[PDB]
């Protein structure tokens, strides 16, 4: 047998009541340069089996504890054994105290230790950040447990089933504030060894998993409010973001967000407080820490002055997805990480629902089809995809376990359970979310408690009736990988599903119970006119009336792209849709106006229809107000750009783009009152920007000569920038391409005094837009001085020259020149060599630029490729992908822009 300590995961013979930890952060380096945390734990478990060994876990934790790492005591008049041994197994990351004799069931016992820790700049377990006020460099100690991270702070049974409750203590310096999960007992008091430091004690957590505990010491301000019910919310920044007001509008949609969920949950929020807090740097982006909530500051800050309406939809939606967790995740929590697409995927996809709350007017659920569908969908029409399952016994180290984090377990997770939520009616999905909240309220599930909750609410009502249980139908969408392309020949009304693979060429390795069919709920628009919801069973193909048309008439399937699937039609009917858009538009959904470009791009792709019928779908683009189909074709035709941007394809390219938006830029010239104030709703907002952003682009006169009169004012009066927010990458851009040195000079100057990360990132994205090879080589140059541009950033710039058609052989011979310098920085931070050689071999397309990348992978003799190592075979691989691809469509691209362009 092997020994449980050597097995990843713990036994279940002790669980734990109920944890005492205190932990103290000291923010002063110890002198070789060294920062530590000092803790103390007490562990009540019970003991379920007889067992003559504790195995709980600990990570790079020095114990201090008098006599053995741990002291062992009896609750109430238990006896206790004596310990043999305390050992550390690092590999399984454990303390292990074997002991003489053998705990017994039914009796409760408390495990003392003392430890320490390096307060690491590391992002885990009980970690600093440091960062910048003024001259001063300020350093704050704060959490991030998730996942297997907890166990670095303090020993405890580190799996999310084993939850129990918690009482924090922090000692803290005494001008300081100190946050946790609960609330503060009371007053701080000082500490008596040293009373320039204080004790916060905070209220008992619920019944909760160790990856959702947190603790902060900072200098952190707040702005509050209470809600009616006293619920008392905050925000916490750096105390010059709350003076300049950053926070005010995480304030305002907070409330509204928590005041939906309790009802969409059917569950009151079950904490005394919420607390929001704003990090910089924080790398993870945000963390539902249970009543105590982190972000990076660019994800909960907000700038009215300097910041656009896409930083604005960024915090309302993601303070939705976390608190959104607040209920589904940390009340009722998955047993186990091979089920973390549930969790993800929920908050991911009603993340959507709660921002629509707080901001009714701007139609927000419609974003997840770009943001979340068609995102993931790219990367699940892979044969190196797989199932948002995995079975448990699979996933058991803190690798395997990172690994569930991933756009699949996000995005698709997102996408099939609004699939589930529209075929079950919203108000039955509730229902049984309802009833699954309350049933395992402070216990842990799998996905199969969901289901079966959801089906007792579709057993309890007679108007929904599907074709089989939620289970076996979202058995299809969970335990096989991919989706099905659904292909309609509307002459019969013939229907029938394939799995989609882009690369028609692609051999399928990976099994399937099911044979790749799927269970597919299918709604269509006939006329413009809803009909009959329909079922397409596990079949390759079927029949239904629903699908034949007569030769005047039109159908379109997946109405709002409500299910996860792309759908391809005969010819006859593509081309009936192409005459509806071209005559009336608003017949159609706009959603769907969307998903004709994107569908027929990725069939275009996969070979399934010519590419000269996924261009044909842009042409109603002319008379298009709307954001979403624009950006469809913009997302759509950005790889075309990419191949064509330096070949004869490019003018007619240009020429076509220009007349599909001058109407658009027209409209808004005119809408806008001459540019002076923006639409109402996002959307909108939205569509102005692309408009000018694909105006200027492509080099329409108009928008040529708005971008520099704006840019010439701002240089006249520095102080008092004419541009709004929404415009300005664009206008940047645009007027820098157009001038020389005068606009570059001038906007590296407010590059170099920009208080704002956004401002500064806009500002280093529109430098690379200038026109002159002296400027941009020059630029290349400063990219890798820490003084002119933060390391951090200098991948990121590179690859925007590199993005400059001007720019890519500078960027292109930059790197390989310098490339002798992956042994300045994969020792000195990371760097990203995978994004950097992505960045500037990403327009690669023919024999001659791969025999120059063949010929710079001849520097295999040292120095090698580090983090990118992978990325230079991708990029090899990809570019004999671009070689083919041009080939096989530069001359049917050629003439179809030829004849459009007019
Ligand atoms: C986990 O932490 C809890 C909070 O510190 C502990 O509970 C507290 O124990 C204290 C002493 O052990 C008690 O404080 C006072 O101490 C005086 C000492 O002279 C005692 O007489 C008193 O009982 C007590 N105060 C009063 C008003 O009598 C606290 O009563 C108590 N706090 C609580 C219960 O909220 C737990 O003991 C500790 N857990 C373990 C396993 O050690
Ligand atoms: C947890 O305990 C670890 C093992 O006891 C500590 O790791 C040791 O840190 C020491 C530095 O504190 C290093 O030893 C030497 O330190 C002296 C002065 O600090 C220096 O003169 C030497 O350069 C250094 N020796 C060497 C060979 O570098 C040890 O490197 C290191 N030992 C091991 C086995 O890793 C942790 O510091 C301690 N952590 C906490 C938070 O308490
Ligand atoms: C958090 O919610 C607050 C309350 O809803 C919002 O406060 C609103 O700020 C608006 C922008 O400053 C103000 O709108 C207009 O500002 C112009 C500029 O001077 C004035 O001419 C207008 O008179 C003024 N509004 C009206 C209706 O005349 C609002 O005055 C103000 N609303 C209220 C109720 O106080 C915050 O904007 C919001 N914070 C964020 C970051 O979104
Ligand atoms: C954490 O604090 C709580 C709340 O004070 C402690 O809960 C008490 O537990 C004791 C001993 O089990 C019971 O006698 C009390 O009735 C509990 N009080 C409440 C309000 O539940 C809890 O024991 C503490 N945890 C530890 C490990 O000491
Ligand atoms: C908390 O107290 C510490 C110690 O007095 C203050 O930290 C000092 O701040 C000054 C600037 O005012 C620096 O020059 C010192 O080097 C700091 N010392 C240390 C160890 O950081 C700190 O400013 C106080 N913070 C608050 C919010 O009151
Ligand atoms: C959970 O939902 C139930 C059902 O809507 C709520 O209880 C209903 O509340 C309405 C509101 O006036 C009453 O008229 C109904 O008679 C109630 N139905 C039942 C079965 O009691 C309940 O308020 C919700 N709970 C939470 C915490 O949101
Ligand atoms: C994981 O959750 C399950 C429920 O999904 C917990 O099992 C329940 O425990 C409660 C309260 O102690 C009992 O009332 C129920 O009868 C149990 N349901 C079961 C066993 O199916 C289980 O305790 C949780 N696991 C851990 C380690 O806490
Ligand atoms: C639509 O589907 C039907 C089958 O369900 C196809 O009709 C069959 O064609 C085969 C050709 O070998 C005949 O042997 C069968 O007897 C036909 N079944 C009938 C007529 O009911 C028809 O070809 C399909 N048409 C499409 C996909 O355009
Ligand atoms: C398709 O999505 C659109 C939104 O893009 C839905 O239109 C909404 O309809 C509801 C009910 O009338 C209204 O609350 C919203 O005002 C509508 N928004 C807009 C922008 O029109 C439409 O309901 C969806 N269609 C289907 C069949 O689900
Ligand atoms: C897939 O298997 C086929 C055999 O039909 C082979 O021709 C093809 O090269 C294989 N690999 C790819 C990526 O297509
Ligand atoms: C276009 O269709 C919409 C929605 O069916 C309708 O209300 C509108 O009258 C139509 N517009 C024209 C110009 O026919
Ligand atoms: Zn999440």
């Amino acid at each position: 047998q092997s020994k449980p300590w050597n097995r990843y995961r713990l036994p279940t013979t002790l669980l734990p009541d109920s944890y005492n930890v205190t932990l103290r952060p000291y923010l002063t380096p110890n002198a070789d340069g060294l920062y530590i945390f000092k803790g103390k734990s007490i562990v009540r478990f019970l003991c379920q089996e007889p067992t003559d060994v504790i195995i709980i876990h600990s990570k790079k934790l020095n114990y201090t504890t008098q006599g053995h790492m741990v002291v062992l005591r009896g609750v109430g008049d238990s006896q206790v054994p004596e310990i043999d041994r305390t050992e550390l197994v690092e590999l399984t990351e454990y303390l292990v105290v074997h002991l003489k004799g053998s705990l017994q069931p039914g009796h409760m016992y408390e495990m003392e230790s003392e430890f320490q820790g390096e307060l690491a700049d590391d992002l885990a377990g009980f970690y600093r950040s440091e960062y910048m006020e003024g001259n001063v460099k300020k350093v704050l100690a704060t959490t991030q447990m998730q996942s297997t991270d907890a166990r670095k702070s303090f020993p405890c049974f580190d799996e999310p089933a084993m939850k129990a409750t918690f009482n924090i203590t922090l000692i803290h310096p005494n001008n300081l504030t100190a946050l946790s999960n609960m609330p503060p007992k009371g007053s701080s008091t000082p500490l008596a060894e040293d009373p320039n430091w204080s004790v916060t004690e905070f209220e008992t957590t619920p019944v909760m998993s160790t990856y959702l505990l947190a603790y902060i010491v900072s200098e952190f301000q707040s702005v509050n409010e209470t809600a009616q019910n006293g619920v008392l919310i905050r925000i916490w920044a750096r105390p010059n973001a709350i003076a300049e007001g950053h926070g005010m509008y995480a304030l305002n949609v907070t409330g509204p967000i928590l005041n939906f969920f309790a009802n969409h949950y059917n569950t009151s929020y079950p904490l005394p407080k919420s607390d929001q807090i704003a990090l910089p740097d924080f790398n993870a982006g945000a963390m539902e820490n249970w009543g105590l909530v982190t972000y990076r500051e660019n994800a909960l800050l907000f700038d009215p002055q300097s910041s656009s309406i896409s930083n604005k939809e960024r915090v309302v939606t993601v303070i939705a997805h976390e608190l959104a967790h607040q209920w589904f995740g940390n009340l009722v929590t998955l047993a186990w990480w091979n089920d973390l697409w549930l969790n993800e995927g929920f908050a991911s996809y009603v993340e959507y629902l709660g921002a629509d709350h707080a901001e009714p007017t701007w139609n927000l659920k419609d974003l997840i089809v770009p943001g979340d569908v068609y995102r993931v969908m790219a990367v699940d029409a892979l044969a190196s995809s797989h199932p948002l399952t995995t079975p448990a016994e699979e996933v058991n180290t803190p690798a395997q376990i990172s690994e569930m984090f991933d756009s699949i377990s996000y995005s698709k997770g997102a996408s099939v359970i609004r699939m589930l939520s529209n075929f079950l009616t919203e108000d039955l999905f509730k229902e049984g979310l309802a009833s699954y909240l309350h049933a395992f309220a402070y216990q842990n599930t799998t996905y199969l408690d969901l289901w079966e909750h959801l089906q007792k609410a579709v057993d309890a009502q007679t108007s929904i009736r599907l074709p089989d249980t939620v289970r076996a139908i979202m058995d299809r969408w969970t335990l096989q990988m991919g989706f099905p392309v659904i292909t309609v020949d509307t002459k019969t009304g013939n229907i029938s599903q394939k799995h989609f693979l882009l690369d028609s060429e692609s051999n399928v390795t990976r099994s399937s119970a099911f044979d790749y069919l799927w269970i597919v709920p299918i709604s269509s628009i006939k006329n413009g006119v809803m009909q009959d919801h329909y079922w397409l069973r596990d079949v390759s193909q079927a029949q239904n009336d629903l699908f034949k048309t007569a030769s005047d008439d039109w159908v379109l399937l997946n109405v709002n792209v409500t299910g996860y699937f792309q759908v391809n039609y005969d010819e006859d009917n593509w081309r009936m849709i192409q005459h509806q858009l071209q005559t009336n538009l608003s017949v159609i959904p706009v959603i769907n106006r969307a998903q004709v470009i994107y569908d027929s791009f990725n069939l275009a792709t996969a070979h399934m229809v010519p590419v000269t019928l996924a261009l044909d779908n842009t042409l109603f683009l002319n008379g298009e107000k709307e954001y979403m189909p624009w950006q469809a074709a913009l997302s759509s035709l950005s790889y075309f750009s990419l191949m064509f941007d330096r070949s004869e394809v490019y003018g007619p390219m240009k020429k076509y783009l220009r007349k599909q938006v001058e109407p658009l830029f027209q409209h808004f010239e005119t809408l806008t009152k001459n540019w002076t104030e923006r639409p109402e709703n996002l959307m909108d907002q939205y569509s102005e920007i692309n408009a000018i952003s694909t105006a200027c682009s492509n080099g329409l006169p108009q928008c040529e000569n708005l971008a520099k009169t704006l840019f010439d004012q701002w240089m006249s009066d520095p102080e008092n920038n004419p541009i709004h927010p929404n415009l300005r990458s664009t206008i940047y851009c645009n007027a820098i391409a157009q001038g020389g040195q005068d606009q570059w000079d001038f906007a590296w100057g407010q590059l170099q005094q920009a208080q704002l990360v956004n401002e500064a990132d806009k500002l280093r994205s529109a430098l690379a837009c200038s026109n002159e090879v002296w400027l941009l080589n020059r630029y290349l140059g400063y990219t890798l001085n820490p003084d002119l541009i933060r390391k951090q950033d200098a991948t990121s710039t590179i690859n925007s020259i590199a993005s400059n058609v001007i720019g890519q052989p500078l960027a292109w011979d930059f790197v390989q020149s310098n490339w002798k310098k992956l042994f300045q920085d994969y020792g000195g931070g990371s760097f990203s060599f995978s994004n950097l050689i992505q960045g500037v071999t990403r327009r690669f397309s023919s024999e001659f630029e791969l025999q120059q990348l063949e010929q710079f992978k001849k520097n295999n003799m040292d120095v090698g490729f580090g983090s990118g190592t992978r990325a230079l075979e991708q990029a090899l691989e990809k570019t004999k992908a671009n070689i083919k691809w041009v080939k096989e469509n530069k001359e049917v691209v050629l003439n179809w822009f030829i004849e459009h362009s007019s």
